[PDB]
């Protein structure tokens, strides 16, 4: 028995149920939305996650095997700390952390002969290692003053239940497999320095890679899913979207009506300018 | 015979066609998007309708079954109401209303079987109830003056043809039923108070929910659709969406230019208090 | 055999191979997003594409056939032009052109037979007829001077490979055919009048439609796809999305804190001119 085999556990006249157990080698990473409010610069409103898509190309036992993986957190916690009420004092209205009682969420996808028609899949499980993932050093660059930096943090992804999603992008769609992670908090506290917060477990929103291209773990996936016995039927990736219209109409507006106002403010600033 | 039958109607080697016959609580809710233009605030862009998502639980016949319902709206029409051409009479540029002439749309999605692999249909039909939507009391924040407040309106939601959606997210990807709802007005007309508009019929596009949690409508539907023979076959929902990311970048240089030009006016009116 | 074929050559108990072989009348068309900075109205922030969808109706021989198209570009080339550092000189900070290099893709759909239930195809072939892309006269609207006009550019789209897709949007989600083309620079070349650029080939991303309702071509395509055997199944094609809702979280704090901004300058012209 092979690392990478490909089984027919059945075949009918046109489809055929194929048996699939692979190896995998989950290369993900996250990616942070900081918001930095208005005003002169001490307050900032929010400091969150988004889905953090990242496309590669690694190599298999004497096979080039391109892939694509996208991760993304949910139930994080929503801490705050605010110094005072003033536009100079240093405020994160809202800011989130990963625990125990949140899940991290690894999409996974190849260019291998298990998901080019995937769209059925029984029988799945995988054998994952764990991880551990530790915060980076985010200088908050304040206008005027000293530099606050958040430093700190690690968290151990322990692996949990696998299911499949879907990867959706502007450029590619791909039924993809979906691998869960709950967390349990490490000895390497996050702490914002220059400030009376310290010693609290978690790993924080604003810098999680550490600058680190990647995290790296290592997988085993096995499952039996539906494909056409003849393989030469492709299911559609490539997209084109055009989502959010009216979003992108609201945008166009608000672009509108913030050029007239810095129009008006820098004929109001020019005009005292003509001596 | 059964209320929530699964006949078999066919059976093949790996495939069978299916009948389901189920009965169903759709508990759908509407949204608004209100917009307000800049300036002193006496003058609004637009209010418009967004499609609303609300996920629930509820108890079948000794069942608990979970739920997603998306409702959304089509063909609504645009009024307008301006009192001036100055920047202290209060305008609406525009604010939806529904009537006959348009139709409610309402994407049903439950975790039972009819539903878990469904990407085939036919024979599709439903019977459903008539209900009654109702507006609620939008009070216009105006800086100074009266207060406006956007208040009535009711419309009969009847049932209309059912098909096939695709309810979108960005969490879940649901291959849902399309209930659709024509309309026709009822007797309690939408006025905004002190002010020179009333007697006119529809919904406001502004509380629409009337300060309720849900509109609930009963309901049943029954179809034939194509499974895998073997029930143990998934079909990905789950999701990680990264859709825009073109416009999240026209977003993000929006909002540093928004903040230089908020730090340009906070320092030109924290220069004038040094004394 | 006639012109709009459809044959068998395959047919189990549910399923069946179903060959087509089908013109078409690929009218497309493309959109171009222009992002202009603040301050005076001398700097343009990016002058770039967007995927545009546009549905028509055609005749086919003596029917009536409803369609959908959705253009996109990719690897195009980012230039820019920029004259000096003050905020009186015209500038463009990012421009996209097409040369050789990059690719138009354009998916495709019908209201047929063969678009009902594709979700598989193989034997995929096409022959499309190539045309001519030209683009027009965009007048870059400077507040006070002269007014700079980007004018010309011809660009000859080849046909190349074909594939599959997926176009997303917010009313309909339609598995459809991706056509490639490839770009041989023309003749006719872009130069902004009243400035130090001409005679570059490639073509603008500002009005490349040249007033045009859209850019027709030709085509047959021949495909096998897998439709169940019962002509009366239907796959989800209708939408009703809500992705984004952190973008429109983010864009309603911006609009919140961009009318109290407007306000609080309003209200220092309202006590500044009030005497």
């Amino acid at each position: 028995a092979q690392a990478n085999e490909d089984i027919v556990v059945s075949k009918t006249s046109l489809w055929k149920e194929m048996q699939y157990n692979r190896d995998i080698t989950i290369r993900f990473k996250f990616a942070s939305s900081i918001v930095k409010s208005g005003g002169l610069g001490y307050k900032w409103s929010e400091i969150s996650f988004k889905p953090a898509n990242y496309q590669y190309t690694y190599t298999r036992d004497g096979e080039e095997v391109t892939a694509h993986t996208t991760c993304s957190v949910n139930g994080m916690n929503d801490f705050n700390f605010n110094g005072g009420s003033l536009p100079t004092d240093f405020v994160i209205s809202r800011y989130e952390v990963i625990k125990e009682n949140s899940y991290v969420y690894v999409d996974y996808w190849d260019d291998s002969q298990a998901f080019r028609n995937m769209v059925y899949v029984r029988s799945l499980a995988a054998n994952l290692n764990s991880v551990i993932c530790t915060g980076g050093d985010y200088s908050f660059a304040l206008p005027v003053g000293q530099w606050p930096v958040m430093t700190g943090g690690a968290v151990s992804l322990h692996s949990a239940g696998v299911t499949l999603s879907t990867q959706f992008t502007d450029f590619v769609s791909l039924n993809s497999l979906r691998f869960r992670f709950r967390l349990t908090v490490e000895e390497p506290s996050f702490s914002i320095t220059r400030t009376r917060v310290s010693r609290l477990y978690g790993l924080p929103a604003a810098n999680p890679n550490n600058g680190k291209e990647y995290y790296e773990v290592a997988g085993r996936f096995s499952l039996i899913s539906l494909v056409p016995s003849n393989d030469d039927y492709q299911t559609p990736i490539t997209n084109s979207v055009t989502v959010r219209q009216d979003l992108e109409r609201q945008l166009g507006e608000l672009r509108e009506e913030f050029n007239a106002l810095s129009q008006e403010i820098a004929m109001s600033q020019l005009i005292d300018l003509a001596l």
